[PDB]
């Protein structure tokens, strides 16, 4: 028993954490881009 209840709570919780996931892979993967960007700056800097 009480797998039909809490699946159902459980599932909801799911659907957050899933969001939350979906907003930080994006993002971290944006401030991946912005690492890129900040190398390729840094990049221009260790040039002369």
């Amino acid at each position: 028993g009480s797998v039909e209840t809490c699946m159902s709570l459980a599932s909801q919780v799911v659907k957050l954490t899933k969001q939350l996931k979906e907003q930080t892979v994006e993002r971290v993967t944006l401030q991946n881009q912005l690492q890129q960007f900040l190398e390729a700056q840094k990049s221009e800097g260790k040039s002369l």
